[PDB]
């Protein structure tokens, strides 16, 4: 199983508030976070999220891998509290927040638990078929899903940019957690919306077809900038 990860400012943003982590030693879990907030930032929130989810998983994986939904929920809440605590304390960064998408693999490696809060995404790629696993926690996504406003078509409405869920909120209840089964040759992609605001699903699928995940990850980031690079962009590419 090969894995590559990459982050980039883009061509507009002066700093990168994205963060990611790959479990290089054991390849059990993978994390991408997209921060927001100034003063700064932002980068604080997404760093906290990645660090706390990582440390919670590291500590409790042995004990709780039989119950991944409980494990992932507690990891996310650990992250959420760490951010809220740094908020409640610090006035300037009181509104800092971040997305997170996490993949946790079962020990066997045939099953992946996908957990997320926000509009960062997880995709699975299998035999030239690209499938978005996570559903965006945005107002307009959840609108289209209902509907109406089921024109897609969705953005550009003003938001688009506005999240219905993010880490760093005392009012956090919804954490989406779902299992997906894996097959040899599948690719997994974790990405911030810096990727998917620039690249259509069709384009992403092309780049995920490259067996070399190092080249694939670099291609994705490079393509996102060619198309505009209006935001921070982060990708983690996993070959199953
Ligand atoms: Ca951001
Ligand atoms: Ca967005
Ligand atoms: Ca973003
Ligand atoms: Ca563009």
């Amino acid at each position: 199983m090969d894995v590559a990860g990459l982050t980039d400012c883009g061509l507009i943003r002066k700093s990168n508030q994205d963060a990611f982590y790959i479990d290089e030693k054991h390849q059990r879990f993978f994390i991408v976070a997209d921060g927001m907030g100034g003063a700064a930032g932002g980068e604080e929130a997404s760093r906290l999220a990645v660090d706390h989810i990582r440390q919670y998983l590291e500590t409790h994986l042995e004990d709780l891998q039989h119950d991944p939904v409980t494990l992932l929920r507690q990891a996310f809440l650990a992250a959420n509290h760490a951010i809220v605590e740094q908020q409640r304390q610090n006035s300037a960064r009181a509104d800092m927040g971040t997305t997170a998408v996490v993949i946790l693999l079962d020990e066997k490696g045939d099953r992946a638990w996908c957990a997320h809060v926000g509009d960062s995404r997880i995709y699975r790629w299998r035999k030239d078929q690209l499938q978005q696993i996570t559903s965006d926690h945005t107002w307009i996504a959840q609108a289209v899903q209902l509907g109406s406003l089921t024109i897609e078509q969705a953005r550009q409405h003003p938001w688009r940019h506005v999240l219905s869920q993010c880490l760093g909120r005392e009012d956090l209840s919804q954490i989406d957690i779902q299992p997906i089964d894996l097959e040899p040759g599948d690719r997994l992609l974790l990405c911030s919306d810096g990727l998917t605001e620039e690249l259509t699903d069709d384009v992403i699928s092309i780049y995920l077809s490259e067996p070399n995940v190092q080249k694939a990850a670099a291609a994705l980031v490079d393509a996102a900038k060619t198309h505009g690079g209006r935001d921070n962009v982060t990708v983690v590419v996993i070959s199953v």
